């Protein structure tokens, strides 16, 4: 099917300032983006904020101001942080929309007249922090802000408490059998793949109803009203979760304002998500609530759920607290923006609890960056070797010429599939072997000593390197996009062959095309001092 391509981050809670985890979330959401707009696909990426709720809510009234003031001074917040990060995100949504809020209303109807909403009691463990049901197996012995002894989360050691409310109940049980067929014909579906198998673990088990509304006083009014019952509220994440089908009904005009709510969703052809990328926090809403809402409203099922892992810094828990802060946009002034979104995104995969530090980030930026990619950048441009400024062009290939071209048109469809899974540290980890390859042969020919001894091998040595930076250069453009730019240009590449499968192809650009200028001290990146 072609369709719009679509692909989300979760929502996140404004209980608090943006930080490190909401800028990965969404990153690792912008950059798929930004390779299927390379592909030259219809590409709507989404983002936003979880504005209801009792953790919200409780948030606000700690700060002693009203939830309205309070969510909307977070959200700009969540907005000033993400403008910064440089992101090209197509919405933001917020939840307090009051167009989301008929989605809602309109999804919870269906499920209703689907027969599988009922009115039957929840009396167990829930923590607020996750606005997460929990069974006894999930909870155990802790420590409350005071000090008194408390029950936690063994998922997220957050405080639970008992609640005993008479809910609207969703018919959750009745789902096990459709979640597991799902699983198994779409053995794709959720990655990585031990996430997959966890969930599958889960559903066999046996499901049992969910509770998807609360009594109105418990919420601090803070929700949105069950249709035909004013003194429920529904569930927080049913709400959100929702976000990703009124996302796909919004016409949004230029200036990223939204401005029509469509009836159906096939008008926009968004729905359903080809990646929703979330936190291994988050999974079993949306491998097991979300898919079991679809399926009773009838609506189509998403294509890959893609859950990553938590962070910490220099091997201890990120926290304001406790004295070990990360600041993103602090760390981003300090070494790039660019730089430590390939940090991110290099240094951690989707399986591991990723780990910063300065000396590591530090080695990638001076190894990677600067000494891999930027040297090799300099060399092909350079006025000593490149002695015309243009793209030479080549002579007869030797069989070592031949070995480093099969590499880099053997390349885009390596880094396609990795791009698909999607797995973004092995696609850059592709990308920076065929780098490698390149300065190799360069080092290995010396096109320096060409010049005078040998122009033209120079040719060949020069056309081939020119075209490795520039195909490796384009399959990293969703995650360097400000510096890929800066090598396009340094290499004169014209902007038609800067995106585009066409472009995947050796020899995209022609022999003859000129070099971009130079500048008197320009360089792309530049080495940090060894701490
Ligand atoms: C449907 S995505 C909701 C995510 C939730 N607000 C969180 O921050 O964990």
């Amino acid at each position: 099917v072609e369709k719009v391509f679509f692909v989300t981050s979760p929502i996140y809670y404004v209980n608090a300032a943006p930080h490190i985890g909401h800028v990965y979330s969404t990153l690792i959401t912008d950059v798929i983006g930004r390779y299927h707009r390379v592909k030259g696909e219809r590409v709507f990426a989404l983002t936003g904020t979880d504005e209801h709720g009792q953790k919200v809510a409780e948030a606000a009234k700690q700060k002693q101001v009203s939830p309205y003031d309070f969510t909307t001074a977070v959200a700009g917040e969540f907005k000033k942080c993400f403008e910064q990060m440089d992101y090209s995100i197509d919405y933001f949504i917020r939840t307090t929309n009051e167009q989301h809020k008929a989605v809602v209303k309109e999804l919870w109807t269906k499920l209703e007249q689907k027969g599988d909403i009922y009115l039957g009691r929840y009396e167990g463990w829930y923590s607020i922090s996750d606005e997460s049901f929990l069974t006894p197996q999930n909870i155990t012995d802790g420590v409350d802000k005071d000090g008194n002894p408390c029950k936690v989360s063994l998922e997220s050691g957050h405080v639970v408490t008992w609640v005993s409310e008479e809910n609207y109940m969703f018919r959750l049980s009745a789902f096990r059998e459709r979640l597991l067929e799902w699983y198994h014909a779409n053995p794709g579906c959720i990655v990585p793949e031990f996430r997959r198998r966890e969930v599958i673990r889960a559903v066999e088990k046996g499901l049992p109803d969910l509770s998807v509304s609360r009594a109105r006083a418990t919420l601090h009014n803070w929700a949105i009203p069950v249709p035909g019952n004013p003194d429920h509220c529904v569930y927080v994440w049913l709400d959100a979760l929702t976000n990703y089908l009124t996302g796909s009904r919004l016409r949004v005009d230029e200036s990223g304002k939204e401005v029509s709510l469509v009836d159906d969703f096939n008008e926009l052809e968004r729905f359903p998500a080809d990646v929703h990328v979330i936190g291994k926090d988050i999974l079993k809403f949306h491998a097991i609530y979300w898919p079991a809402f679809l399926l009773s409203a009838g609506l189509p099922l998403p294509k890959k759920i893609v859950a990553h892992g938590w962070w910490t810094k220099d091997r201890k828990k990120i926290s304001k607290s406790l004295g070990n802060v990360f600041d993103p946009v602090e760390k981003a002034e300090e070494f790039g923006y660019d730089a430590l979104k390939y940090f991110l995104l290099r240094e951690s995969g989707f399986s591991d609890d990723g780990d910063y530090s300065d000396k590591n980030m530090i080695a990638r930026l001076n190894g990677e960056l600067a000494d891999t990619l930027g040297n090799l950048v300099m060399r092909c441009t350079s006025a000593k070797i490149n002695v015309n400024g243009e793209w030479p062009s080549p002579a007869a290939y030797t069989e070592e010429d031949e070995s480093l071209i099969q590499l880099i048109k053997d390349l885009p469809g390596t880094a396609d599939h990795y791009y698909l899974i999607p797995d973004i540290q092995k696609a850059i980890i592709a990308v920076f072997d065929v780098l490698r390859a390149i300065n190799a042969y360069v080092t290995d020919m010396a096109p320096w000593k060409l010049v005078k001894t040998d122009p033209e091998r120079l040719r060949t040595v020069l056309y081939i390197t020119l075209e490795g930076v520039r195909v490796t250069t384009l399959l990293l453009s969703p995650i360097l996009p400000r510096k890929s730019v800066v090598i396009f240009d340094m290499l004169g590449v014209p902007e038609v062959h800067r995106k585009g499968i066409e472009n995947f192809e050796f020899g995209a650009v022609p022999p003859g095309t000129r070099l971009g200028p130079a500048v008197e001290g320009e360089v792309l990146f530049s080495k940090r001092s060894t701490e």
